[PDB]
């Protein structure tokens, strides 16, 4: 079928940094590229599954590993990994993103015939939503669509003034980690700088409601809804 | 499209009915802005009909329209302030009329599927009537309604809601949208809030170049049609 897709582990070095992650590839529908950034657990099966889902919709999807091969299954370990990434290793993570983009472009991954140019998006969840905003602002000439899910705005400074891509920002109405007052502040910054950002806030659900492997927070109805919206948005801006 | 005019249960009903290709299908009630039932709203009804919905642009102003804000404000204040019981009766009589004519009846589910959407004043009305007639609606899509005009009983709402807001809305501060989200959280309302940065009130209205935003109008239309299809077909 036209939806056929496979996946493979990448591991290589470029411009002095080690890149690894999971690349899901459509067999027939060789479309735009989406970079997918994991939660604070690391690059676990759920995130690779999300990549596969993108590939079935006609996107190359790269689940980049920002934790150098480490994963966590408990909050104490996960918290340590995330703090190290966002504190000590942020410049390294930036370099990994940049080297990844260069790699894909050199391999013509993400080249779209209709526009005769590259079309690369980025999405992520939790910590990965923070990263989507942050890297979206840092590499504002590289991305054509951003879809951060329930990122925190208070961890690293997001340069809203630099964002050039359209943004679909997904938030949970009862998010324990991201108060609605923080979302409001992000909206006001987007208003101030003319960022083309749409904020989608689902009432009644918690942080990580998209994660189907976490029955304590997963919400099927909204997960299905938001997937529909996200795919449509990525198609609109990347094809 | 047909201009309806009739009486039921002591109230005069009028509005514009746009009809899809088939004789049967879901119904969307479309509520006008404070200008009244003007060509733009009838066009929106036509757009719904092209997507397979019966769409009824109900006139809540008894045939009056306004082309300037002073007149429009007077009409809206009279409707919401003095004639709200009458408007409720018109909504109820409209629903009864369509049901008796098997409009809104969806074969797949062997039941009525009626949605409601509206803009500005009509968004306020969508929330209000959605709460008042909570056994009647299967989907609500209020666009940039005010929450401070009429009492919205969030606890009564039973339909899913797609609430559209403008990030730089001069009439609806973001603090009011926040409060509505918190009420939906509190009472278990299945509401999704969509807030578009950088745009003003009425950004969907393609006849108003000072506020129309094509990119977001196209986006929100796509999302609204998908939402109505999900809940009404």
């Amino acid at each position: 079928h036209h939806h056929h897709h496979m996946g493979r582990e990448l591991k290589f070095k470029k411009d002095g940094v080690e890149i690894s992650g999971y690349l899901a590839e459509p067999e027939f529908t060789k479309g735009p590229l989406v970079i997918v950034i994991h939660e604070w657990w690391g690059l676990v099966p759920h995130i690779k599954d999300v990549c596969d889902r993108y590939a079935r919709e006609g996107f190359f999807a790269f689940g980049i590993d920002l934790y150098k091969g480490k994963t966590a299954d408990n909050p104490d370990d996960a918290g340590r990994l995330m703090q190290e990434l966002l504190g000590q290793r942020l410049s390294e993570a930036e370099a990994m993103i940049k080297a990844s983009l260069d790699y894909f472009k050199e391999n013509d991954i993400g080249f779209v015939g209709r526009v005769q140019d590259y079309r690369i998006g980025m999405t992520g969840f939790c910590c990965g939503g923070t990263c989507t905003w942050y890297f979206g602002a840092k590499f504002s000439d590289e991305f054509s669509a951003l879809a951060p899910y329930y990122g925190l705005y208070s961890l690293v400074p997001i340069d809203f003034s630099a964002i050039k891509a359209p943004v679909l920002a997904v938030h949970a109405g009862k998010d324990a980690f991201v108060p609605l007052s923080e979302v409001l502040k992000a909206i006001e910054e987007c208003n101030k700088y003319g960022v083309k950002a749409q904020f989608l806030i689902y009432s009644g659900v918690d942080h990580a409601f998209f994660n189907d492997t976490r029955p304590e927070v997963y919400n099927e109805e909204y997960a299905v809804d938001v997937w529909g919206k996200t795919v449509e948005f990525m198609k609109r801006h990347l094809t």
